[PDB]
């Protein structure tokens, strides 16, 4: 009674024009008639009836029949006729310079580039770094490599190593008596040397695999045409049968006087030629807290200014516990939003400047304008998609209010040969390994015709605060909101990592884990949360439990490794709030 | 009717006979029990339930008899118990519901769980001193002379390497050599142990467990004789016994061994820096101890018969050897033939031992000596069960001194159970001892079918670079399924924490995933050489409880940046 999904998508990938049809074929000639206009031959497949629902779910279209052009699902006749009518289909059916043009040389872009090339495709990768307002710019590899996960983790490690020196003394290492300072210049140089090695590793990796790299900023000027502008101002034209947008985000600045003149962002922090000194971190994002955390850990006076709550979107119980701990470690939290930044001093080549930060502070007997002076202000309120100058209007790629591209999965909802992955895809969790997986999987779908989907649910994270926060699945609140207080079991414990047992570390009273369970479905695990050293290393493997609908009973029959923090997930009995014969 | 209903009844009733159809001599049971004014309860088991119930209790055929919630077998085994007088003494009231011989990982965990289920329990614990005179408090091997002190000294070693990283991340540490003071480390470790000793001793009182610091021996069918430090002998009776007595370090039949060589029982309370150290043996204990002693700046030699880590993946063992060699540990394939004491330890200084070896040169074989401050005898661990009176209760032991189980029930005595290192075939790990204890207590006093899972147990060897594993070695998988049906996926990686350093570890971190090719790359085992191997291995180990495939590892989204995410992006196949 027909053929199946894999056979359909293989044909779809192999053939120039494929019509996939079910029970009936009204307008088959209208399609064949429409393509005959461009001397194109239309291939056919009768799909098995008990396979259609699966095929439709995968491509994200409501009903049959389906039309593919050069291995891209277009929809039905309605969508094809729109493409023909606009002249886009005429230009689409032409030969183009590249099988795929990738706009962005970051996590997703590079991963997609390597995977497309492994599948024997001609690919162009475009990457350009518009400087920050402070003038800061960098090499290939994107946010993660240059101004994100990598530099952040290295400075976090600089901070942990500070706490490790004190433990070393308590385990009996005879460290001479002096106060011990962190030299910012050595740290920043060590970080920038590593980044430099990655910049060059990716640049080489692209050459070794015959990916055409262009250090040019790309904009759509045709249906199948990017105009790309290099550093010196040279403008070239690049054509492709398909486009992938993996452009990412840049730090958000608020509409406040001085913000842009006075406040660095994460784009600037990791190549600062000076110790940032007394620092104000503005915002409640994980970036704000991670940066506040390590700056404290390397000995700076650190303040964090937040609108209301920390880590909006994370479990607020865990957020509060991070707040308690970072407060005990000497970070100062104030609930205020600056109304003006005034530059008192400019940075020299080796010393920080000075900014006067203005706030409206509340008495009981009235309201006061208040100022406080900081060496450095880090604007860390969020990250925005900077897609206004991409010419997505020219290719008719629908965007959300926020500037992100709206997907039918990774396919532009409105344009079948433009795809988006990574931070710029509306609703995509903003993580490197998601950008990487989305890229690699998309490239296998497009050029192999496989049914593999990226799994965007139950993604584990770690917030690399001074005491790390690992999580996967629902917050306690989301579980209770969705299923009812009455149907949720929360199993939890405190614990002292054995490494801390011999020390008088503040961490000894803050390590906590909890497991959130659906009571009415055998304590199905909905989420887990842990506050510990090495939270990332613990959370990663436990996260696979959610792919198999793991129950509490599965955590309980898993034998621990002793002595570790991780084994704590194995012996939870405490709930948060005899043969009787 | 069904299994849960059978085992509930079995736990609730004094004497229960479980049957299928019209079993032969169900009368001669009721007749036998009528002798002791006992009522024999009955249950007709559903046919669809029998094979399940028999698998659980570990008996071949169906007419089953329970006594005080203990599965005895069939009429044959009951008659044996009656004939020996044991059944008569069993049906009497006794002082305790359960007597536990051993105050270690298993014993204490069983004690806490029995008491939570409302039972009167006595826990017996005594520590016979080492040959060097060393002794310690409650909590067993792990607390006093095992996992806990070992991991703390391992961390002392790691913190040594962390000081050097601190300089490369820009911490201005005053210049010149930094020494580890052994006395501060040993005191810090012993202070922690002291807190655990006391925590367990209090924990037992708080829960009304009777603790007796006495060494126990069976002198009746249902009677232990227990001897305290001062030499006082008391008698303890119970309706059931749990043996959770553990092991002690093995010494070889070699002149001087016992006089000259410390064991792990002595190492963690040594009143001196051990100095130039010889570690004898290939066990994880030998290598872990060799590793940290090197990490705190000692001249360390390891002497092995042939291979390291017998039982572990030899590819990973070789990689551990290469790394520890690069970190300055000296490996020689020699077995000492004599130890001669040159000096006794005195005044917080180590002694000196002359170690004799047969080495061959271009002419033949010659006796050779080398001098060490300290020799750690770490060849293995044996069950010291000769003096337990297991002959009196008729608890069968294996050649090695371990108790032979029908699961955790003595194969030969239905009211005696064993868990932990002393149960024949039980992996020798704390969390196994703990789970076996807790689960057994729920079986015995709740009548649940819950079994401890003894397969696919994750471990970590806390060598200077940690080795984490779960499931088959490459070799076991190839031996069992054929090289043609095994995919080995692997990678090297540099922990980001090392990227900025000149560490030796940067060339030794490796992971591999062992897959059954003919069953969609079903994961049979995984192995990783990395910092925090324990923390990474624990959660990945749950994948094997669900018959995880490579595809499950591939659709799991990594946490960046971590070592663990490496299990998410393996593409390279090891070819051989
Ligand atoms: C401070 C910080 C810390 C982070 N920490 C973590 C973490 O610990 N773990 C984690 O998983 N994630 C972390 N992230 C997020 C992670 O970096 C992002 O999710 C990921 O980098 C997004 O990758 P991408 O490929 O989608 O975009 P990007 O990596 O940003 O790459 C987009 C690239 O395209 C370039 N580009 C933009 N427009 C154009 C154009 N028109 N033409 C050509 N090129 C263009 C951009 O300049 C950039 O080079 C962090 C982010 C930040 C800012
Ligand atoms: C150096 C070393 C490192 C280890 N590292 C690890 C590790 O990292 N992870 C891990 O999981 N496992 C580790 N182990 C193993 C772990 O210690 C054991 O597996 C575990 O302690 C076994 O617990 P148990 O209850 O079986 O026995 P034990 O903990 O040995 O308890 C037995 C107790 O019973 C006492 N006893 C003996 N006979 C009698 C008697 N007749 N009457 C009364 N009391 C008696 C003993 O003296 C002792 O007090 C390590 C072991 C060693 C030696
Ligand atoms: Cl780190
Ligand atoms: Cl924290
Ligand atoms: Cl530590
Ligand atoms: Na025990
Ligand atoms: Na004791």
């Amino acid at each position: 009674s027909g053929s199946l999904a894999d056979a359909v998508f293989k044909s779809a990938c192999e053939e120039r024009i494929l019509l996939a049809y079910a029970d009936y074929n009204p307008d088959m000639t209208k399609v064949v008639n429409l393509f005959s206009k461009y001397n194109e031959t239309v291939n056919t497949v009768r799909v098995s009836n008990d396979a259609v629902k699966d095929i439709l779910e995968i491509v994200g279209w409501p009903s049959m029949p389906l039309i593919f052009v050069k291995g891209n699902c277009c929809g039905g006749f309605k969508e094809l006729y729109q493409l023909e009518e606009s002249g886009f289909l005429n230009e689409w059916l032409k030969e183009h310079e590249y099988d795929l043009a990738i706009v962005g040389g970051g996590s997703g872009g590079l991963a997609a580039a390597k995977e497309a090339v492994r599948l024997g495709k001609k690919v162009v990768c475009l990457d350009f770094v518009k400087p920050s307002a402070m003038g800061t710019t960098w090499g290939l590899g994107g946010t993660c490599v240059n101004v994100g996960c990598i530099p952040k983790k290295l400075m976090h490690q600089a901070a942990l190593l500070g706490e490790y020196i004190e433990d070393a003394k308590k385990f009996g290492w005879e460290i001479p008596e002096g106060a011990i300072k962190l030299n910012w210049h050595q740290l920043k140089n060590a970080v920038q040397n590593h980044i430099a090695s990655l910049n060059w590793g990716y640049r080489v990796q692209l050459k070794e695999k015959s990916v055409t790299y262009m250090n040019s900023y790309a904009t759509f000027t045709g249906s199948h045409e990017l105009s790309v502008k290099n550093k010196k101002g040279k403008v070239e034209k690049v054509t492709a049968d398909r486009f992938l947008i993996a452009v990412g985000l840049r730090p958000r600045f608020p509409d406040v006087p001085g913000a842009l003149e006075c406040c660095i962002s994460s784009d600037d922090l990791f190549s600062l030629p000076y110790n940032p000194g007394k620092t104000l971190c503005v915002g409640a994002s994980y970036v704000s807290l991670e940066c506040a955390g390590f700056l404290k850990g390397i000995g700076n006076d650190v303040t964090v200014m937040v609108r209301s709550v920390l880590l909006r979107g994370f479990d607020q119980d865990m957020a509060e516990r991070i707040k308690k701990h970072m407060t005990e470690r000497g970070v100062k939290f104030v609930q205020c939003v600056p109304i003006k930044y005034e530059r008192l001093k400019k940075p020299t080549d080796s010393e920080p400047g000075m900014i006067r930060v203005h706030t409206m502070q509340e008495d009981e007997d009235g309201t006061k304008e208040v100022t406080e002076d900081f060496n450095t202000v880090l604007m860390a309120i969020g990250r925005d998609a900077m897609t206004d100058d991409l010419g997505l209007d020219v290719v008719g790629v629908n965007r959300a209010k926020s500037g992100k591209i709206i997907g039918r999965r990774e396919q532009s909802v409105s344009c079948p040969y433009v795809y988006a992955i990574g931070d710029v895809l509306y609703g995509s969790p903003e993580l490197t390994p998601v950008a990487i997986q989305a890229g690699k999987v998309l490239m296998r779908r497009l050029f192999t015709g496989s049914s593999e989907l990226t799994e965007y649910d139950k993604i584990p994270t770690t917030v690399f605060t001074p005491l790390e926060y690992g999580s996967c699945g629902l917050s306690e609140y989301s579980a209770i909101q969705k299923y009812g207080k009455e149907n949720i079991n929360v199993y939890h414990n405190v614990f002292i990592p054995l490494e801390y047992a011999v020390t008088e570390r503040k961490e000894k009273t803050h390590c906590y884990c909890k497991l959130i369970c659906l009571k009415n479905e055998q304590d199905l695990i909905l989420g887990f949360h842990i506050l510990t050293p090495n939270a990332g290393e613990i959370t990663q493997g436990f996260a696979i439990a959610l792919k198999f609908d793991a129950k509490k009973a599965d955590f309980d029959r898993l034998i621990g490794i002793h002595p570790t923090v991780a084994e704590n997930f194995t012996t939870l009995t405490l709930v948060k709030e005899g043969c009787x014969g």
